[PDB]
């Protein structure tokens, strides 16, 4: 009833939205992983009469649930999709678009360690995001690789026309102590990688973890502080 959605308001094997500006949604799924449930984000963009996804539902099953929702409350097609890490949360589900006419996309960093995983892999390579601090346009958004932080790979995604910072799995949501599923994370750099984005979107105004409720620009300090306490 408005309120940002969570495990508990999410019916079995269903997906909700999240407006979160004009143009600009995030997606909720839940999934059990090693016995544990878990809610994670993604995103949905606005392009023209067209739509950006950002990120599957964790899973094949979620992420047809999730192109039903968007049909349901927006109407509009999924043309393109990035997977912002090799992860399950991010890439399970990359099947089902594909078989759905969505073209998927992620760096050739995600590509190789989602093949290298068996994980699910997007068809297309985004070039230009090899380096930290580098920064590609895709339609509405800007994609920037910050270094490694809760991944190697993983980039987070700017929507300029509104301020919106979608910072996946290397941003944590306030209400988190712990650093997450920290299996392929670089505790060292992490922090570095933090204070990159910080830098190169200091006009924020909604910060989106990749688990968990949005907030403002103190997600990415709040990050960086439990990251440097876990390697503590
Ligand atoms: C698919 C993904 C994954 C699976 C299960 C839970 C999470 C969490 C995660 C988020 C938030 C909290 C916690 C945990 C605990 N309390 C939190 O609040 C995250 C994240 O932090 O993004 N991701 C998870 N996977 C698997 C795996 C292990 C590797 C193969 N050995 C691949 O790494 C990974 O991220
Ligand atoms: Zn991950
Ligand atoms: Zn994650």
């Amino acid at each position: 009833s408005g309120e940002y959605p969570t495990v508990n308001e999410i019916p079995v094997g269903e997906v909700r939205l999240y407006q979160i500006a004009d143009g600009v949604w995030s997606h909720i799924a839940t999934q059990s992983f090693d016995g544990a449930v878990y809610p994670s984000n993604g995103l949905i963009v606005r392009d023209g009469d067209e739509l950006l996804l950002i990120d599957t539902a964790w899973g094949a099953k979620n992420t047809a649930a999730l192109l039903a929702e968007i049909e349901k409350q927006i109407g509009l097609p999924v043309t393109r999709a990035v997977s912002t890490h090799f992860h399950d949360d991010r890439v399970g589900g990359v099947d089902v678009l594909r078989a759905a006419g969505v073209a998927t996309y992620a760096s050739p960093s995600t590509r190789r360690l989602a093949e290298a995983e068996g994980n699910e892999i997007p068809t297309h390579s985004l070039e230009g995001l090899s380096s930290s601090g580098d920064a590609v346009r895709f339609g509405p958004v800007e994609l920037f690789y910050p270094g490694a932080a809760h991944s190697t790979d993983n980039l987070v995604v700017y929507v300029p026309s509104a301020n919106v910072l979608y910072g996946g799995c290397a941003v944590h949501e306030l209400s988190s102590t712990s650093a997450g599923n920290v299996a392929d994370a670089d505790l060292a750099e992490w922090p570095t990688s933090v204070e990159r984005i910080q830098k190169h979107y200091p006009e924020a105004e909604v910060v989106i973890p990749g688990h968990g409720l949005p907030g403002g620009l103190d997600l990415l300090q709040h990050t960086a502080n439990v990251v440097k306490a876990h390697k503590n």
